């Protein structure tokens, strides 16, 4: 008797504050982690935002970046923006990328980001976040170039910091982290975008870091990493910003011991790049200068390349599936599902999970996003912003289309 | 002592889990969806949104067929926009319907339907959407004419695609489907808008199609079937865009056995149409070519109809109780309740129901919304876009009216 | 044991259902209305919206009627709007009042109306509303002069209609209904406006109306009756429109037993009005004709009233604390604490009050608003728009002073 | 067994009143106020809102004193405006400081203040706000300037007054008051600005005033205190607006039992103030008149300084680390983090503290905002605002820059 109802006094306690945390938002159980990506077929369309389009009247964020994330009970766009609107004299591009006003802000999937339905998070020129099943990890990095600090918060509370270690801009994904058992994982760069850099890996729990790690990785080049968690363990595919027009991937466990390589698709993944031809194991340097933030998934041997349809600028979007693509260098792949048009402007993409505890499947499920960038330095223009459309990955029937930005340019504070 | 401790265990186990999903607006208990129709005696009005009017200065989308659904704790407008604002360039109408911009969005009912009030709920130029009592399953078609893709979600995840078997303009009812016991059921046509095309019914169990039937309905046209559950079948009632001035009907059990018709009484539901004279329980072909989207509800061998006030466009409308007008052909009714002037501008409308777990009735509330449609091609604008109005079936007093849309045409970016 | 077993799976599931409602704002106890109005010594201020300087430049209703009601735990200001925006082209007051487009919303209290924060809640041009501590009780009127139908909302679902009995404009409170354990109470009038007309009152549960009453009251005339609790009966202080400069009033106890009388004060309540002399306790007919929305709080055979400070014109507002006024007919006071400047613009003003379920006090808290009337037909603009500011009593130190609307009139708009 | 019994019905009816109330937001446990303030080494960048760019286009307040307070949930930005918007007439900035017009009001940390976003507090032209753990406690002054009364509201409920006692200008802390175990403090000032006031301090319980004490401190000048718990006392950091450039401070335990003195440090924290040099104990008279609003920190003898770094007028921001500031009077320094470079307009700057209840943390986490004060006087603009910028205290890696506030004026409304 006595222990029966002691056990009770314990749950109806426990579950009580379980309650009270959930009300607020909070979550009571890890995301696990350890299932391995659905099979899939294709890509059907989850949102479009139409961002351009309704600021041209709106008050919407001039934006970059539109990265999403999802908890165990939303999903959302984070974003990054110079804290100005459309259509105000403040878009104004001339600004530096990396200013003391740049702040991550986060709204629901699908909606304009603007000032009155945006959520603020960090003060952030380059920025990570993702949830863990329990609360939202956000890194904001702002500050110097020759000493930038990432800001680490965890459910909106600071909870550590990162300083730059070699001094030179120190930055980070541009999209989601990875979270397997509740611990977090990014990459973050410190050095040239030109050269040879420093790249570390980070475990992060409850918003502390944890563990870090210097990758070594001579004559690779990380910047903008799409990480993923994939059975229990994390992959990045990420831009080379060096000398790759193929994509450089790092691999690794939650004991951040990691495995290092190039995607040897003759199709190469980033832009701008060659035409397709054989590919190579390691950085393809032709046009392998510069890069976009992008992302692949990969299924055994073959992988899911998204990738521009221009070699040379940010225009189009498609999914290939190569299905010896991880590992071989020829060029032949067996589908391709159009995204944005050829003609079409398009921009980052980047990587993002629905877990288990969300969908209710027994996989991952991969899913992506893709920014449509308008204005300048291809328009004529003062400004620059993003819309943002994003697919998920189903074994299910799915179509190739356009999805482009459609907002008429210029705008009105244009002239 | 054992069996009662442990009783109590998983109640409140089982109960802590339903609480933490309700926090995130989940529902517990599916709507039974077995009683039948509330006797009513005309229509209360229940909402009316000034969406155009307050859109003249206000930050409003451009919006086609608001129509509405319920779940056990609130009532939204779901619509369809271009992804522009009234008063924007953007609303510019030429677009082609079927566009890559656009989205199926929802707002409170009776609300502007802004950036700033409306939630994302998927890709769509032709959308259905309703609430089995846990969550919103919403139904979104995009693609191209040749193969559209319709993407199933369930509680904003992602949970199947049906694609185009004919190749000709997937569409489906562009308002609520009927849930009853945890599967919810819509009808989509693909083929011919001028001529026989096909017909299935879906039957839709946590976002996933489990069963499906072609309908065998030669000389039959169903377009934009307004559904509801009545005594745990479901009837829909459509538009006959080939060669029917009268509505067609569809009715089926949770097996998906169907039976079909069309409404028999002389009061002609469709627009255009013929003036009012003896009907028939086939398709009315005077007229008959095109359609506007509609609904009636059956009450024994009568119906309750709601149609134009104008024969030839949309114009007006107006509720007519036709106490045999089911199954019987003079053009003979009742009573008449007024809903808008015939020199006001009317549009699409149809059915929606209030569940018993909502209301706390022991009967299905019938209720309904009419689209108030301004702008081109009858108006010198540059855009279109519809308000809305609705009403709920009681068994009190009523009254008739003309509750327009009240707009001053043109706007500011017309000239 | 199992008598205690089963005592506990009962308040498990009951505590649980009654959570899941609490989750939706769905209350769990009535109010007991049953406390009487607490000892005050003066008025502080709770509320301002500033309402129409900030629709100078943001996107605000044009509104009247701004009153206040609370639950047990927000408290709200309802309004009607004719569905246009300050500074556009439909908030041209030129348009009936009693129009289809007029409908009652709802917004936190102190902040500007706008179609981003407001809550739709009927169609209605004349309106009432309260909040049971369970849910909010809405009633909106709208239809033709000659048969205007109220319809009744409880949670926002239609309960019940009420038609006009006498088809001459059926009207109701224009502030809050009072509740009292669980049934709430309203007044309605049907008839002319300038003679003799019909009052009624009805108890609704539940927003079904259970019993109404129609008040035998030859020579006296009610609008817009202001109504509170105290001590479980309800008193209503109204508008005479007729032929009385002192406000009517009737008060009634759950059963709908009445009684009627005027306020005897020589401190004559109403707009317009004679200079203060021996009053009367039945109608004060010089310049009786016409008048104002007001109130006052009956203490003993004391009365606080609140008036205009101009005898002529909707212009200023002060309280006054007469310590004799309900029954005497002398025209001495001996406590005034000044609200508006006799200058500046007033308008409407009503009582509402605050429960103990709410405030925990072991009284009845009297409150009261001020609608601060801009525009048409005093100023040279196309619109009519009121800003608000509400008071609540307290036995406690307080100022008078002027606390007035502050727009800059004409806007644009209006040029 | 009826123990066990009986126990866990109290358990039950407990907890669920308990989650009711967590869902209306309310909080169950008070903060304790205890501990000692967290050891740090740097100020992490926190938040940024970006207001007045963003107001530029969007619907946004104009300003003053944007300071920030935490419930154990989330931490808002309380403000005062005058009810105008960036870039309307209504911000023309001749309306007096302590008008009718002044709100109280606050919205998430980080987001541009606008009506849609933002919560009405309380009519106010001075205040203070804090959250004792269970409900926000706001004091909202308003009157005229010889009867000033402060309405003080507990989760927005009035509960009690307090009346100006010297009848000219009664005023408070405009940051945040210090919570302490379930009673609230705040310090506020009656009298002369350019001479010896009067300075009271107030304990708050549940929103009613249970203890007030009038310091003696001749010769000392009290306004717009800083005040923040340390170890459960509170200490407050003030402005000298009479013959102080260094900033007085007045500690006190729950007894109101009080000390009082000056920051010795020759690194003087006003503005204006003379160039450092020898400080001393009493107040440094040299530019002493006048003043800004500020705070600084104790850790034991040594003192975190924040101030602007002009010593004539409101521009830069810098924190400096004092190791023995509280108590000597040398002007040396060990420590300097910048955080608003030299040229940039700045402003008020105020305390905020984290407890451990929200951060998890064994210690009290300090933390600060800064005002970005733009317009007038300085600029040639009809109006003033105010944006902000925050920081929280670590022990890891920081570094200092410059975040200033970016808006390109003059504004459309000022030509
Ligand atoms: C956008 O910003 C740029 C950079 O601030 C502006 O060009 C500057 O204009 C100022 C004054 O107008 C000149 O003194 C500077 O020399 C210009 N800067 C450069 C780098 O050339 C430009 O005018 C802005 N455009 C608009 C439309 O606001
Ligand atoms: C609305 O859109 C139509 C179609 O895009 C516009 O008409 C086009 O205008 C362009 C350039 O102005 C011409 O080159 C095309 O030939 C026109 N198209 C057609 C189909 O005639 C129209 O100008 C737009 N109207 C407004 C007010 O923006
Ligand atoms: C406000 O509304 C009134 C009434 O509709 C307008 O006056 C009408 O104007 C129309 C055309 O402008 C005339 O044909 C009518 O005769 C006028 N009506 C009356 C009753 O005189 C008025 O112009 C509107 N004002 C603005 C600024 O929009
Ligand atoms: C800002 O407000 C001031 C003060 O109200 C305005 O200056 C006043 O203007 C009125 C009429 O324009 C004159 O009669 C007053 O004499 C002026 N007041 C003072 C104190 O000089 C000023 O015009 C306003 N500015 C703008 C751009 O609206
Ligand atoms: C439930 O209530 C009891 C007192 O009746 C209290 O001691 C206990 O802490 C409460 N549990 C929680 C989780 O708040
Ligand atoms: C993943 O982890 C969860 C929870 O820790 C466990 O129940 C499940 O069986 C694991 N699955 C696999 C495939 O390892
Ligand atoms: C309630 O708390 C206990 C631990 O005290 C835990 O095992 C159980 O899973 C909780 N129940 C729920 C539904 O979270
Ligand atoms: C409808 O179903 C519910 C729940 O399954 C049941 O309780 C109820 O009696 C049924 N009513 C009818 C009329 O079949
Ligand atoms: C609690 O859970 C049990 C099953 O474990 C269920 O029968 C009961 O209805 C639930 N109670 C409520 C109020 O939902
Ligand atoms: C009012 O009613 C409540 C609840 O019904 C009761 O507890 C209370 O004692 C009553 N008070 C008075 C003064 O009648
Ligand atoms: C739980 O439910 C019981 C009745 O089943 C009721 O008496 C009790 O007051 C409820 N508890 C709370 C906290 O509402
Ligand atoms: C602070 O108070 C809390 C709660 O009253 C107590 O548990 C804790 O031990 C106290 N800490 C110190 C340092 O006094
Ligand atoms: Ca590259
Ligand atoms: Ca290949
Ligand atoms: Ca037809
Ligand atoms: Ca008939
Ligand atoms: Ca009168
Ligand atoms: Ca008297
Ligand atoms: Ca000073
Ligand atoms: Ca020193």
């Amino acid at each position: 008797i006595t222990l029966r109802a002691d056990r009770l006094e314990m749950i109806i306690n426990d579950n009580v504050s379980t309650i009270l945390a959930g009300g607020s938002g909070t979550g009571s159980v890890t995301l696990a982690g350890n299932s391995s990506l659905c099979p899939i077929s294709g890509w059907a369309i989850y949102s479009k935002d139409n961002g351009i389009r309704i600021g041209s009247k709106g008050d919407v964020f001039v934006i970059r970046e539109p990265f999403i994330s999802c908890s165990h009970l939303e999903c959302r766009t984070f974003f990054l923006t110079q804290g100005a609107l459309l259509n105000d004299k403040h878009s104004n591009g001339t600004i530096k990328d990396r200013s003391p006003y740049r702040t991550l802000m986060s709204c629901p999937v699908g909606e304009a980001p603007s000032p009155y339905n945006s959520r603020f998070e960090s003060v952030a020129w380059s920025a990570s976040a993702c949830h863990d099943g329990i609360s939202w990890l956000t890194i904001g990095i702002s500050g110097p170039d020759n000493g930038a600090v990432a800001v680490v918060k965890y459910n909106g509370i600071i909870t550590d910091t990162i300083k730059s270690w070699r001094n030179n801009i120190l930055r980070t994904q541009e999209s989601e982290c990875a979270c397997v058992n509740g611990s977090c994982f990014t990459v973050m760069t410190d050095g040239p975008s030109n050269g040879q850099a420093s790249y570390k890996i980070f475990k992060i729990e409850k918003g502390k870091v944890v563990k870090s790690v210097e990758m070594n990785a001579p004559n690779y080049h990380y910047e903008e990493c799409s990480c993923y968690p994939d059975a229990g363990d994390i992959m990045c595919v990420c831009r080379d910003n060096w000398h790759g027009s193929n994509r450089p991937w790092v691999s690794f466990n939650q004991n951040l011991e990691y495995q290092i390589g190039y995607i040897c698709s003759g199709i190469f993944g980033d832009n701008p790049r060659p035409n397709d031809k054989t590919g190579s194991c390691g950085p393809v340097s032709s046009n392998g200068a510069n890069g976009v933030k992008g992302f692949s998934f990969k299924y055994g041997n073959g992988v899911w390349i998204g990738r521009t349809k221009s070699i040379s600028s940010r225009n189009g979007f498609e999914m290939i599936w190569d299905p010896n693509g991880w590992t071989e260098t020829d060029s032949s792949f067996s589908v391709k599902q159009d995204i944005v048009g050829i003609n079409e402007w398009s921009g980052y993409s980047g990587s993002f999970v629905q877990h288990p505890e969300m969908t209710g499947l027994d996989c991952m499920r991969p899913c992506f996003w893709v920014e449509l960038i308008r204005g300048r330095p291809k328009e004529n223009t003062i400004w620059t912003s993003g819309s943002s459309i994003s697919f998920c990955g189903v074994n299910s029937d799915t179509v190739g289309w356009s999805w482009p930005d459609g907002a008429e340019l210029p705008f009105t504070i244009d002239k």
